[PDB]
């Protein structure tokens, strides 16, 4: 179960975050033990497509090679805080698992600037019992976390030393699919 009401960034700039471009997860923190593997790759695109607020996600386990994409329309709870009902799709946007009630994630942007961000998500998926996940994002897949975002991790009362890096997994991303998925 999730336990955090994450606080959105004061003065969050939604148009800059949701500009159609790609964010890479460089470091993550799962609050519950063994919720997720200790080696993992993930990225997203975020933008408005034909007036609709969207995200496209990519997950890849670099050991098992398990891979999946998702597309969601985000609904607004408050500035920087969203609820997303997801559909699993192939990289071209063809539906593999349709939107269904009870399959949704919340998504809070705790900190963002033009290059980096800190987000929280609570995933709900059928009768999985998952816990809070925080992720440091960057526009550059290889970027070490700078002081702006590390300070935000501290301000959230978290220890950056506990976050697991994704950088030693040889992650390669299909940015073109992520951007085109925003329309799907
Ligand atoms: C960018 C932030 C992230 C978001 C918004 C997110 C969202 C999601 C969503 C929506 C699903 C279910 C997809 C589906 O079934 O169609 C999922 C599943 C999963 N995610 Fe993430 N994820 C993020 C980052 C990560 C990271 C960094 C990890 C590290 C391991 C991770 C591990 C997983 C795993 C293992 C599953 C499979 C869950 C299961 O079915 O048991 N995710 N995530």
């Amino acid at each position: 179960a999730c336990t955090k009401n994450a606080i959105a960034q004061t003065g969050f700039n939604k148009d800059k975050y949701f500009n159609g471009d790609v964010w890479y997860v460089t470091d993550y923190l799962n609050l519950e033990p063994d919720d997720v593997p200790k080696r993992y790759c993930a990225a997203l695109a975020a933008g408005t497509a034909s007036g609709k607020l969207k995200e496209a996600l990519y997950h890849y386990d670099p050991k098992t090679q398990d891979t999946f994409y998702d597309v969601s329309e985000l609904q607004v709870e408050s500035l920087g805080k969203y609820t997303a009902n997801f559909k699993k799709v192939d990289k071209n946007g063809n539906v593999k698992v349709a939107v269904t009630a009870g399959n949704y994630y919340t998504f809070t942007v705790m900190y963002a600037d033009d290059s980096s961000a800190l987000i929280h998500t609570c995933l709900h998926k059928g009768n999985k019992d998952l816990g809070d996940l925080y992720a440091v994002l960057n526009r550059n897949k290889d970027a070490a976390a700078g002081d702006k975002v590390k300070s935000a991790v501290s301000a959230a009362t978290l220890e950056f030393s506990k976050f697991i890096s994704t950088k030693e997994n040889n992650c390669a991303y299909d940015n073109d699919s992520l951007k085109s998925l925003l329309t799907k």
